[PDB]
């Protein structure tokens, strides 16, 4: 086993989670089996009970784990599978050994928070880094931790003792330890203040740093490079810059071009890891394709402009995963990528009576728009200006996906606008109306990785195509409500087909529309199993569309 | 009783099975009851754990045993019917002891590996080698064992040193060993030192070898056999060369003008046991059927395609069994063979969406062809091509045969295609459906050789001529679905008859199509009782009806 | 994970389980936390099977585990306590990945002996050696494995190739072979051509030698260390010399004498294992209980005389951890050890009709004892000779010890002899009579770690005094026929006080005598729990009540 941590800050707004999903990228081209777990010192269990709107979307993991969005940036730069574990928290350990106190483990001790709680820490990651991720049941060779918070807080503390021991309680040279820091520009002049009052402290918490990875707005001067490592003991060669370059793909083949694999394969000894040709090859093979998909962003120019209609579009961050999915789409597909931002909400024709700017802007880049994104939104509030999109996007031909909720207001736009019941409704939203055309019902919870059959007939079916024309797909789910089931045979019967299906066929979970170039529902959530080389079906289905030449993705694919 | 061990390699790949199956035959040729056992080093207990993909088809013998491949090679080429227990494997042999052991038999003493488990060997070769194997219960006169793996390795080894005893136990001139070798050539040399290296270890592992049967590329040179007699105590003459020639059906009379009954009846001192004219000139006879059907082969010239339509057809091996049978009934038509690899997935429409070349490459292959044949496939993915194929063969008139799937495939056709039910299906397939068109159901496996009894009207039916007009039929069964018995009343009135049935009436298991040249479903497997001199009646029947004269061949039989 | 594998030979008699519980111990010196494991060659599952007759004694786990002889020797070596996964044989991984087959787990692949049975061999050590074995739940620093057999062999054959990946699927200075081996004397000259015979076949099998550990009947002279060092690559400071000292308890002082430690720190980097303090000063304090115990061993003279009345005392191995006890106990009490082997069956007065010699021997032998244990015999044979030795216990005062059998034929003397039943019985033996004075019952087993209760009133037993006085007991238990319940009533008005019982109370496991120095019957057995440094109790009692000073013992525990 082998650990990098990846740590530090002045700040905690500085941006490691980039350089920790980067530098287990670089890892893994040497074909290393890589895992990554991250330490958040909020209170909380689990994301499950924070909304969208505070810090950003709520992730979903294969067990049902809504976690960290940290998780995600892991899974789709490693191709890795998580665990709901592999995200620490002050919450979880807290919980963990104060309940493990009334069940009585530590033998009526006294349950110091030092010896004991960080002793668990020790442990979960030392369980956690065995867990298997990858397609095969084989244990990870080596495990990046992000430390959240940063080095030098209240929240951090136990943590960072933990670390110091765990430095020890695993080997050195079977440890080492990356910190982030910030060197500000003020003035036209490089400030390394910050920077050497966060080498203090983390000295003074006890780890010693190995990497020195800096968030300036510039390339690092040679002699800032030369002080930074005059006060930090590393050597100037490891006192990396990690400066904004085209997109965030390029990140890794930065800190490739800055020597870090040949560092990490020293101080790690990775050379005594054993690997496979299977494994290396693996690995040399990923980073061709890293390379290979880095030169068509370089040099692809043809755009394709993608709706994204739903609330909260100010807050983007409450759909990072549709955002970097599509992303993946892009890239496959060689078009570059705009997306279009259309609050729901100002498509309503009411607004029209509030302001009429926002009633254009948003009906202009909806109309603008290549291909059209229902996104799985939360709550109810928006809703009829993504049944507008639905219906335009159903009648005007344009290229469209429904994810989770997008499935769902499809549904309810083909009943009011095709089957003819205007009065049909969102059970989801106007319940206690107790109605007959109900086009949803309550079914309490349903989360992670679940098996979805395609319905007999489905052969013809875009969607099936995308999806290697195999007869199970295995993605993840988040949903409540779910499709009436009381009005698919009357759907099925006006060319609104159920390509997809739970495996006691009572749950409908795709469906494509016949006689559309591209109009899909899919009641799972096809963003989170998305890879920076494996992008989601349903998204290179969308992206293909809007773009052109889906007949030759399909191809691509069926290869 | 007499032995004759073919043993050996300095590679395991280099074809020791025909030397078995080919000095067994040259044996029966004297007129002796030949017997034969395969030792496989592989852990498996027996072949039905091992998908076709992992080194060939799932073979059946008449206990049901699903048995190594090499089993069969032998039954076809010597006549033979054998059982389960003539497959010796690691797995057997260590599941049989260790089993043994909580018995208590060995009454509580070590049960080393070394005296009680080489025992066991040496016991269950003298079992099984005193079972009958021909058409009347007397036992062998002599049996080949054909050892898996090579001499020189570490699953080879109980077995090896089983063997070193058991040159002992059954007395010298009542055993033999024949070990095959590789000789490569490398820059126009022959290179005898593999062999040499191999010879060593023989000796050391204290079997002492009889024969050297070489794999050159080439005519081994007069000066290599004269050194590979120097460096082995073998006699010049004794240094077989088992180079390729135009069908592996000549090699037995390769090593027979290379004096290896000659020596062999010497060596094992044969003129010692007794024989009546009717095994002497069974065995002179059957020689001059050896000796027709290798000049038949010598001087046939008029081809005969026949189309095998199915899955996985670049893994041929998978289909070893279908390709012999249709070999020896082309040689019994005197039609050369071409046989068509239709990779059934590839007629489905959906794949002009994919690739066009393929599409038109399998259509072609499927419409050049003089025959088609459905051969008893695997899983179900390919199932759509198997159907149009099986289309195709009603409505254009080409002569079909449906092995156990395809029959099934037929049955599904028949529904869709003529009895108009465009939605019935493979239950085998599209179960969790619940639909009412079922053409078949599961009723949880039925294996062996089991009786099949022609239904009462059948006397018209080209497979009931084929069959000799005989009441029942003796072969072997592999199926878990059975065609749903509630259609066959449809389809005994639409001319589709089921000729042959189940003793209980209750199962059907021949059919053939009113007014067409030659259309038959079996859901037994007609491959696996195909000998090399009597090919099996449904394969002779396609063959013959492929090459014309289908009446001439029903002559032949009936005469 | 560190591994030391001990191994080799040109003779399997050679003596290598000394070698491996030495290597362990003195790696035990250094504080780490060391375990085992046993690699047995043999087709048995477990020992169980086979009688102890059949290579020595049936041993007993904490699971219940009938087990090899050499877990023992570590178990007490080592302090460690063992489980019957630590007994890896040929009947256990080939029974294991045979049944895994018809599991299925291989996916339908061949299951080759190499490739996957090896990569069984190598999960099942690394699986093994992670298992906790010491007072507190952490997993070991060192393993030792010890490979039964000999390197070039067929019974060793899977476990030499597996251990020739494990040199690498765990890296070089994670590994370490010693080579035991023969170098005969002849003539007056030392041999070293059976060792340099045993290292061109472990080169050949693919491992390479660390130590070349020879069983000379002499020192090695400094020449034939030179040879030996020119043959083998080692250098000659590593070429141990095993040969006989005054005990088996001084081989690891040997062993520190010839480097030993100050190698193995070196070649696995020793010093790069986390240590704490209360490891490393635990195993200098072990040191020198160990160089106190073998210095007590060189000096004391007092002799004590112990009778071991049973059948089959020609195999003393029958009686292994019997012997070993009595020798912990001995050193314990600073009093020189005799055992004296009284073969019960000469006792009984009709080998006075048979030989009189044996008559008077075997009385003589009893009569000339210090102290008298009845040892947990087998069958039934002897059994009246094991009554008249427990009968002169009792009446002529002499120390005595019952363990399993011995509790039993104590209370068939006691019933026939104090209560005055003449016809009471083992119903071990005189079964189908049903006389009602029985004095057992069948209960149809019960093995392993048990607790046992003392009994309410105990205070004043010698038995009680010698466990601390502790209220329950944990020891290893093999019976099948206990006490019959029904008589306790009787006993324990006439002195013969049950002092210990199962939780249930219905069961009765330990007794002592009112008013005699020490006569005890132990139903479950004490000697496998003995330790070189901790004494089985009941052991300690006898051969402390035998040398005199039975109280300064009870100051020595309870201080
Ligand atoms: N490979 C990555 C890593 C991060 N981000 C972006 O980074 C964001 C949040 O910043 P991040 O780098 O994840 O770290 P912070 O949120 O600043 O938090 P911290 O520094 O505490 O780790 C998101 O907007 C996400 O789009 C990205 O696009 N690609
Ligand atoms: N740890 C330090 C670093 C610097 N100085 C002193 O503080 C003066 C002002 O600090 P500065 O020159 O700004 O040093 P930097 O570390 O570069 O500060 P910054 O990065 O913000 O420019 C220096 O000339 C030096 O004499 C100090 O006392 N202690
Ligand atoms: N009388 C024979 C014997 C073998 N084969 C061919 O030989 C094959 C496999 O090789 P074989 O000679 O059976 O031996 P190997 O598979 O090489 O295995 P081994 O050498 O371990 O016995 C099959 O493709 C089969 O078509 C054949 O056509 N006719
Ligand atoms: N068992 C043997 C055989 C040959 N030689 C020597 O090795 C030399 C080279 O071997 P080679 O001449 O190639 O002998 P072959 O056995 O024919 O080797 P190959 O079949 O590969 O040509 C010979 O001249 C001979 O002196 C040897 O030492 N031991
Ligand atoms: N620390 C030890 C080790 C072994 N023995 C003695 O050694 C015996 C058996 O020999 P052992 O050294 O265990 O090995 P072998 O039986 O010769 O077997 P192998 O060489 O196959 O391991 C028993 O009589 C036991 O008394 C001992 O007294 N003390
Ligand atoms: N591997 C070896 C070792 C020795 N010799 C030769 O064999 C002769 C006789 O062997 P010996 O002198 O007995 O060597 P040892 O290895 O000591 O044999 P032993 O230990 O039995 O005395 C030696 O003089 C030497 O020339 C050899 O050919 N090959
Ligand atoms: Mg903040
Ligand atoms: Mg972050
Ligand atoms: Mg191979
Ligand atoms: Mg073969
Ligand atoms: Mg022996
Ligand atoms: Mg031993």
């Amino acid at each position: 086993m082998k650990y990098v941590v990846v740590s530090g800050g002045v700040i905690s707004g500085i941006g490691k989670g980039v350089l920790a999903s980067s530098t287990g990228m670089l890892l893994k081209t040497l074909g290393l089996k890589v895992t990554s777990i991250k330490i958040d010192p909020y209170m909380n269990i689990d994301a499950g009970t924070m909304s969208p709107l505070e810090h950003g979307e709520c992730f979903v993991l294969d067990d049902g784990g809504e976690t960290d969005l940290d998780l995600g940036n892991y899974e789709r730069y490693l191709g890795i599978t998580l665990s709901r574990d592999h995200n620490i928290t002050t919450g979880k350990i807290y919980s963990h050994v104060i309940s493990r106190e009334r069940r009585g483990d530590y033998l009526g001790k006294t349950v110091q928070i030092v010896p004991h709680l960080t002793n668990a820490i020790q442990d979960w990651i030392q369980r956690v880094s065995k867990i298997p991720v990858d397609d095969t049941g084989l244990e990870p060779d080596v495990c990046i931790i992000e430390l959240g918070g940063t080095v030098g807080d209240i929240e951090s503390a136990p943590f960072v003792e933990a670390l110091r021991q765990f430095q020890f309680e695993v080997g050195r040279e079977n440890f080492a330890l990356i910190h982030v820091s910030l060197v500000p520009v003020i003035h036209g002049e490089q400030k390394t203040k910050p920077t050497q009052a966060a080498i203090k402290d983390l000295r003074s918490l006890g780890l010693i740093p190995d990497m020195i990875a800096c968030r300036c707005s510039e390339e690092l001067n040679r002699s800032t490079i030369d002080k930074i490592a005059m006060f930090c003991h590393v050597g100037p060669e490891q006192v990396v810059n990690v400066h904004d370059v085209n997109s965030t793909y390029h990140v890794p083949l930065l800190l490739l071009k800055q020597h870090m694999i040949d560092y990490l394969h020293s101080r790690l000894k990775l050379g005594e890891v054993p690997l496979t040709l299977e494994d290396k090859e693996r690995g040399s093979q990923l980073l061709t394709n890293w390379e290979n998909m880095t030169k068509n962003l370089d040099d692809s120019d043809d755009v394709v402009k993608i709706a994204l209609v739903g609330k909260y579009t100010n807050l983007k961050d409450s759909y990072l995963s549709v955002t970097k999915s599509l992303e993946h789409a892009s890239m496959k597909c060689r078009r570059q990528l705009e997306i279009l931002w259309v609050e729901a909400s100002n498509l309503e024709p009411e607004t029209q009576e509030v302001d009429k700017n926002k009633f254009h802007d948003s009906w202009n880049k909806l109309s603008s728009a290549d291909g059209i994104l229902v996104p799985g939104g939360f709550g109810t509030r928006g809703i009829e200006g993504m049944i507008l999109a639905a219906k335009w996007a159903r009648e005007s031909g344009v290229p469209f996906l429904g994810v989770c909720l997008g499935l769902q207001v499809a549904a309810i736009e083909f009943a009011r606008n095709v089957i003819g019941r205007p009065n049909s409704s969102s059970t989801e939203f106007l319940d206690e109306t107790l109605l007959a055309p109900e086009d949803q019902v309550v079914i309490t919870m349903r989360l992670g990785l679940r098996p979805t059959i395609f319905q007999p007939n489905s052969e013809w079916s875009n969607i099936r195509k995308l999806y290697g024309e195999v007869n199970e797909v295995h993605e993840r789910h988040r949903h409540r409500y779910e499709i009436n089931p009381k009005i698919v045979n009357d759907m099925e019967s006006r060319g609104f087909i159920f390509v997809g299906k739970d495996e006691t066929g009572q749950r409908c979970e795709i469906f494509e529309l016949k006689g559309h170039p591209y109009y899909v529902g899919t009641q799972y959530h096809p963003e989170y199993t998305s890879k920076v080389l494996e992008p989601s079906r349903p998204f290179w289905g969308l992206v293909a569309a809007a773009s052109g030449t889906l007949g030759e993705v399909i191809k691509d694919i069926n290869l």
